[PDB]
């Protein structure tokens, strides 16, 4: 795999999203790995409902948190419809995909990436955008204004983000608070140091669709 990876510039990012109050990282997160490998299998970059697994996906706690990995598997066994179609409201309602016509896109199914293995998670995201978790309740965290991030955060992980990119020494993060943190919302987090839990967590729980 090359030393850079950056699916922003093979178009396979969308715009970044704010999730606001409603604790909703888990949909943003996944809705990332979506948008991107529709856009590697098809061609097409469109927006994908985070609202949608919000409503929807039963295992997960609407604006409680989730898991990615449930949402993965919803778009899988059902679909997803276009952000426009179910826009986000930040906040859980009912699931209306039948109210809304046909799925936009469905996937095949939902990998894990094995975790604890820096290698790994660096090969899956130079096939795609990845599902990861960290910890991000610490300050340094949220107050990150750009650089590479090394802590300090322990692993606590309570926050899904999308690793959208790697570089030799980093992991390239897109984050679901607005374009106002960090580097225009996102954040590259150091890779390389050994720990196997990855900086902040980075390696604890990594999913990312499989699209045929
Ligand atoms: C994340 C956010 O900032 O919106 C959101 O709070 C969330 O879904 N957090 C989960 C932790 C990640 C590891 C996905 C979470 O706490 N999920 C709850 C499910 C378990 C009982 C922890």
């Amino acid at each position: 795999i090359p030393e850079y990876v950056d699916w922003r510039q093979k178009g396979a990012v969308t715009p970044v999203k704010n999730q606001g109050s409603c604790g909703s990282c888990w949909a943003f997160s996944a809705v990332v790995t979506i948008e991107g490998i529709i856009k590697i299998r098809t061609g097409n970059l469109n927006e994908y409902s985070e609202q949608e697994l919000l409503d929807c996906d039963r295992r997960s706690y609407g604006c409680n948190g989730g898991y990615p990995w449930s949402a993965l598997q919803l778009v899988a066994q059902y679909g997803i419809h276009y952000r426009n179609t179910y826009p986000y409201e930040g906040v859980q309602r009912y699931c209306r995909s039948r109210e809304k016509g046909p799925y936009a896109a469905k996937t095949d199914g939902v990998r894990q990436v094995q975790p604890y293995n820096e290698g790994a998670l660096l090969y899956s995201i130079a096939n795609q955008p990845v599902s990861v978790v960290l910890e991000a309740a610490g300050k340094d965290f949220q107050l990150y204004r750009g650089g590479i991030f090394v802590g300090p955060c322990g692993n606590k992980v309570d926050h899904a983000v999308a690793a959208v990119g790697y570089g030799p020494n980093y992991i390239l993060i897109k984050n679901s608070w607005g374009t106002g943190w960090g580097e225009n919302g996102y954040i590259r987090i150091k890779r390389g140091t050994g720990n196997s839990y990855g900086v902040c967590g980075l390696y604890t729980s990594s999913f990312y669709p499989v699209k045929n």
